[PDB]
């Protein structure tokens, strides 16, 4: 039922997922002036050297690149985190136009897209248990602006034609997610939620200050995907982003400045 249209989009979600109006929903506007620098925050540790990608899937909301998370191979730790979190999948949110697409905003600025690298806390043993816990997930968010191409994104863009419609998947081995990272790992962090249903409040958000640049042709290829299944009327996969939600009783911390 849920999606991103006029009849089933974010403003509808609370009727099936009442936690939509909860106390720690994501995304949020990052007010850079009122984020608190925390000199006690550690550098983020991204260990993606042994990442094993398996498959790329159109799930009718976005596309996910999924990883083997049955051993410590690609993990996030340090930063604001206490445990080790294993990479399970990444996906993106993007706009119909270059002026929108990101979920988090920075002083109300919207980027063309946002990458989410989703990781789960290994003390909970698997992803399904982790989403049930307030510290179960860590999502590393990276903004995309349109400019020069990102060469490390091209293998992704080039397979999209093979998973055009909802439910299609393709083998996707040997993809290296390190090729999607900006140079700096300076970040903001705050406790929040999944940004799609079921909107569970299990996420430590870590959002990088530095965006990556992708080319207009790269983002154009994202916009050719389809929300609909094969042999249904074409609905282009665009504007699959949830708007900023009330910060409520939360402080965004910054690792820098
Ligand atoms: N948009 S997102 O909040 O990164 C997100 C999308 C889909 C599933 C997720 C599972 C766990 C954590 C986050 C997830
Ligand atoms: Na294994
Ligand atoms: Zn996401």
């Amino acid at each position: 039922h849920w999606g991103y249209g006029k009849h089933n989009g974010p403003e509808h979600w609370h009727k099936d997922f009442p936690i939509a109006k909860g106390e720690r929903q994501s995304p949020v506007d990052i007010d850079t002036h009122t984020a608190k620098y925390d000199p006690s925050l550690k550098p983020l540790s991204v260990s993606y050297d042994q990442a094993t990608s398996l498959r790329i899937l159109n799930n009718g909301h976005a596309f996910n690149v999924e990883f083997d998370d049955s051993q410590d191979k690609a993990v996030l730790k340090g930063g604001p985190l206490d445990g080790t979190y294993r990479l399970i999948q990444f996906h993106f949110h993007w706009g119909s136009l270059d002026g929108q697409g990101s979920e988090h905003t920075v002083d109300k600025k919207k980027y063309a897209a946002e990458l989410h690298l989703v990781h789960w806390n290994t003390k909970y043993g698997d992803f399904g248990k982790a989403v049930q816990q307030p510290d179960g997930l860590a999502v590393l968010g990276i903004f995309l602006k349109v400019g020069s191409a990102k060469p490390g994104l091209q293998k992704v863009v080039d397979v999209l034609d093979s998973i055009k419609t909802k439910g299609k998947s393709a083998d996707f081995t040997n993809f290296d997610p390190r090729g999607l990272l900006p140079e700096s790992l300076d970040y903001w962090t705050y406790p929040g939620s999944l940004t799609t249903p079921p909107l569970l409040e299990c996420v430590t958000w870590i959002v990088l200050k530095e965006p990556i640049s992708v080319s207009s042709e790269q983002v154009l290829k994202f916009r050719k995907l389809n929300f609909n299944g094969e042999g249904e009327p074409e609905e282009l996969m665009v504007d699959n982003w949830r708007p900023a939600q009330p910060l409520k009783n939360r402080q965004i911390k910054a690792s820098f400045k």
